[PDB]
């Protein structure tokens, strides 16, 4: 029941160098940067259903099976199968390209990505508060 409830973000470290890796314009990089995403979670045991509120009511729930291969969708609606594993109450994913790591720590909600582009990799942290 840890990540159970809506959280917001409030500080988004790497930010900018992230989004500029993976091809993001500057300009949009710009005004993104104030921009925070409210995330909301059921969870019940090893049963997930992760919802992200995206500007103009693009709202992107994704369900998952801890440790089970699920269907997945991301923010420009792919779809794909992904494996998120628990390792010490911290949520994993990782493909050769893209990790991510998700936990609640001091009662934060905390994502640390990691990817990869042409220049190298980039990592985001980013937090969120309970509501
Ligand atoms: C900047 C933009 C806000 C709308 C705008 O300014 O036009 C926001 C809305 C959706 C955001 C993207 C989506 O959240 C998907 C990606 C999530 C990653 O954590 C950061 C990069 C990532 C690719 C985001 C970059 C940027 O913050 C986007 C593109
Ligand atoms: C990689 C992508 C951001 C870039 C994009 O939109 O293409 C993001 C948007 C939604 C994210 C997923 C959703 O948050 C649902 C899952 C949440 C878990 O905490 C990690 C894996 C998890 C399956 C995430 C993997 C990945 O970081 C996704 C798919
Ligand atoms: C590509 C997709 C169209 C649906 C599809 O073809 O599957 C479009 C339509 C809705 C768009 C999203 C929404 O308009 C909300 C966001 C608006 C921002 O200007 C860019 C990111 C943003 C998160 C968009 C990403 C992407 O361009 C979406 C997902
Ligand atoms: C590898 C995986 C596809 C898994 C599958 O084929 O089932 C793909 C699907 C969507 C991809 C993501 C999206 O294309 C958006 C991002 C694009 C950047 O150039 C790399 C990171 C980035 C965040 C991608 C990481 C990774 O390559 C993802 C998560």
């Amino acid at each position: 029941s840890a990540f159970n409830g809506k959280w917001e973000t409030e500080s988004q470290e790497g930010y900018e160098p992230f989004c500029k890796l993976i091809g993001i314009p500057d300009d949009v990089i710009a005004k993104g940067r104030d921009f925070k995403l409210v995330t909301e979670i059921v969870q019940n045991g090893d049963d997930f259903t992760w919802t992200q509120y995206y500007p103009n009511n693009h709202v992107v729930t994704n369900k998952f099976i801890v440790g089970k291969e699920s269907d997945m969708e991301t923010v420009g609606g792919k779809k794909f199968k992904g494996i998120v594993s628990m390792e010490g109450g911290k949520l994993t994913i990782s493909f050769p390209k893209y990790q991510q790591t998700t936990e609640i720590s001091g009662g934060k909600l905390v994502e640390t990505s990691t990817a990869s582009g042409a220049q190298g990799t980039a990592v985001l942290v980013r937090t969120s508060k309970k509501v």
